[PDB]
C-alpha cells in the first residue's frame, strides 16, 4: 500500500522535521534532524535513496540517506558550493544535482557519483537572481530563472554535465516581473512560471506550431481586489495535471488555479488562506492533499483537495521549527 514522507525544511532552528502522511491526510512525527546549518531548498534523488538539501552559512550540499521503511534521514555526504543554496534539484537520471543561487548570480552543476556530491562540474555566471534549476521532461534543456533579470535562460545539459546556452538564449516576461520557480505538465507539453515581483503566473509553451517556446497564457495569482506588496514564492501542479496552485508570502495566501485538459488554459478558482508568510508548500503524490508552511507563524497546514475546482479544506496543523520555508513528498511501497 502507498506510503509516503513529508520534509519539511526549518532553517532558522536548523532543522528538518519527518512526518508520515497516511490516506486520510495526518501526519505523524517520525524524525526531527539537527542540521549542521540552515536548511532551506531540499529535492528527493530520482531513485529515492537520498534527500540533497542546501545549508548556510558555510554553502554545502548535503545528501542524507533515506530509510526506505519510515523515510528516516542519516547524513551520508557533503559538497560545498560556490554561492547560496537558494534552489535545488536533479536531472532525470540521478547524475548531477542543479543549484542556483540567488546571491551569487549563478547556476552550477555537481557531480553524482552512485547518488553521492563530489564536487561542482560546471558553472555560469551572470545570471542576476538565479532562482531556480529546472530540467526538462526531455532531461536535456535547463530551465534557469534570472529573477532579478526578468528572463528564464535556457542551457542544454551535456552529457559531462556541462551547461551551453541555446538559442535563444533565453526568453523574457514582464518587466520587473521577477520570475522564480516553475514546474512542468505532466504532458510535457506546457511549464507553469511563479513571478515574485508582480504576482502572477506565466504559462510557457514549449514548442508552439512555429517551433517555438512562447508565453501563451499570463494571470494575476491575487485576489482582484489585492493592492498590496506582491511577493509571489511558490508553485506546484498535481500529478494528474488538473491543478495548480501559487502562494503569496504577502497575503498569506495560496492561490487554486484549474487547469485545462490540454493544459494550455489556467482558470483562476479561489483563495486559501494559510500558514503566515507562506514561502514553501507541496502537494502529495496522490494529488489529493496540500501541505503548506508558513515562515512566521512556524507551522504547516495539511488541506485535503476537493472536487473538480481543487479547492482546498483543512484537515490540521502541525508545530514544526522555527521559520519553515521548504515542502517535499517522497513516496514509497
Amino acid at each position: 500500500s502507498l506510503k509516503q514522507t513529508v520534509y519539511i525544511a526549518s532553517p532558522e532552528s536548523q532543522q528538518i522535521h519527518v512526518w508520515n502522511l497516511n490516506h486520510e491526510g495526518a501526519l505523524t512525527l517520525t524524525q526531527v534532524v539537527d542540521v549542521p546549518g540552515q536548511v532551506q531548498p531540499m529535492v528527493v534523488s530520482p531513485d529515492k535513496r537520498y534527500l540533497y538539501v542546501g545549508v548556510r552559512p558555510e554553502f554545502r550540499v548535503l545528501a542524507y540517506r533515506i530509510a526506505p521503511d519510515d523515510g528516516a534521514l542519516t547524513f551520508a555526504a557533503e559538497s560545498a558550493l560556490p554561492g547560496s543554496l537558494t534552489h535545488i534539484s536533479t536531472d532525470h537520471q540521478g547524475q548531477f544535482v542543479f543549484v542556483g543561487s540567488y546571491n551569487a548570480g549563478n547556476v552550477s552543476v555537481t557531480r553524482l557519483e552512485d547518488g553521492l556530491p563530489v564536487g561542482v562540474v560546471d558553472v555560469v555566471e551572470g545570471l542576476d537572481g538565479c532562482h531556480s534549476a529546472n530540467i526538462s521532461p526531455d532531461n536535456r534543456t535547463l530551465w534557469v530563472p534570472a529573477l532579478k533579470q526578468d528572463r528564464i535562460c535556457l542551457f542544454t545539459v551535456s552529457d559531462d554535465g556541462h551547461l551551453v546556452a541555446q538559442d535563444p538564449a533565453e526568453v523574457t516576461t514582464v518587466e520587473g516581473a521577477g520570475p522564480r520557480h516553475m514546474v512542468f505538465h505532466p504532458n510535457e507539453q506546457y511549464a507553469y512560471c511563479v513571478n515574485e515581483l508582480n504576482s502572477s503566473v506565466d504559462v510557457w509553451e514549449l514548442k508552439d506550431p512555429h517551433g517555438n517556446i512562447e508565453c501563451v497564457q499570463t494571470l494575476d495569482m491575487m485576489p482582484e481586489n489585492f493592492s498590496d506588496t506582491r511577493w509571489a514564492a511558490d508553485i506546484h501542479i498535481t500529478p494528474d495535471g488538473r491543478h495548480l496552485y501559487a502562494c503569496d508570502r504577502t497575503a498569506s495566501l495560496i492561490t487554486v488555479f484549474s487547469v485545462s485538459e490540454d493544459g494550455s488554459v489556467l482558470s483562476k478558482e479561489g483563495f486559501q488562506p494559510t500558514e503566515t508568510q507562506p514561502r514553501g508548500f507541496n502537494v502529495d503524490h496522490s494529488g489529493k492533499y496540500l501541505i503548506a508552511a508558513g515562515q512566521k507563524s512556524h507551522h504547516i497546514s495539511v488541506y485535503e483537495i476537493v472536487g473538480e475546482q481543487g479547492l482546498l479544506h483543512e484537515k490540521g496543523r502541525y508545530a514544526v521549527g522555527q521559520g519553515p520555508m521548504w515542502v517535499v513528498v517522497n513516496a514509497h511501497e
